């Protein structure tokens, strides 16, 4: 509908796949080469389905901060025959608050879904399903089951992936440039 939705659509059309684990179907963001991200509660194993194709997981790393606190991001390297467009230059370099963000989801349940969530707060600490979690972003939108892995963007930045909600607010794990230095 406007330039925020334009940027979000451009990310969805080229840098997402549908990932399936034993814990469900997730929006999965491809960042560069064969490297993607997914919420840690997806419980990625040795094999994952990518757009309903059986795919070997070459590596999976559940990220924690230097205090050994959960960040809820798993970085996955996929045994895929094709690279993602490199979008690392759209990742923020520091923790921050944002205006006018969009949450975008693409699954069997929610195809081509876009949500203007408005202002995004650097919330920080969240007890997420009983698990202390850091670097959480918060938006005052009543997100539902099926949105986990959804991409949070502003114009020109990919800032996080949806990991949960309390029925009134939604929560995303930050994406930082420093997670994807090679
Ligand atoms: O037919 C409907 C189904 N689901 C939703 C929906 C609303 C908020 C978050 C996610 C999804 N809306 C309408």
């Amino acid at each position: 509908m406007g330039p925020g939705f334009d940027f979000a659509q451009a990310i969805m059309k080229k840098n997402t796949v549908i990932a399936r684990t034993e814990k469900g179907e997730f929006t999965m963001l491809g960042v560069y080469d064969r490297v993607a991200v997914i919420p840690t509660h997806a419980s990625v194993g040795e094999i994952i389905y990518i757009n309903d194709v059986e795919t070997r997981v070459l590596d999976a790393c559940a990220l924690r901060d230097l205090t050994d606190t959960n960040l809820e991001i798993t970085i996955v390297k996929l045994d895929r025959n094709q690279k993602f467009r490199d979008i690392r230059h759209f990742l923020p370099r520091c923790e921050d608050d944002y205006n006018d963000a969009v949450l975008s989801v693409h699954t069997s349940k929610f195809p081509n879904m876009y949500i203007p969530v408005g202002q995004v707060t650097n919330y920080g600490f969240l007890n997420l399903g009983g698990t202390p979690t850091h670097r959480i972003l918060m938006y005052n939108f009543p997100t539902r089951a099926g949105q986990c892995g959804g991409v949070v963007t502003t114009t020109g930045k990919v800032i996080g992936i949806h990991v949960g909600g309390n029925g009134a607010q939604g929560f995303a794990a930050m994406l930082l440039h420093s997670y994807f230095t090679d």
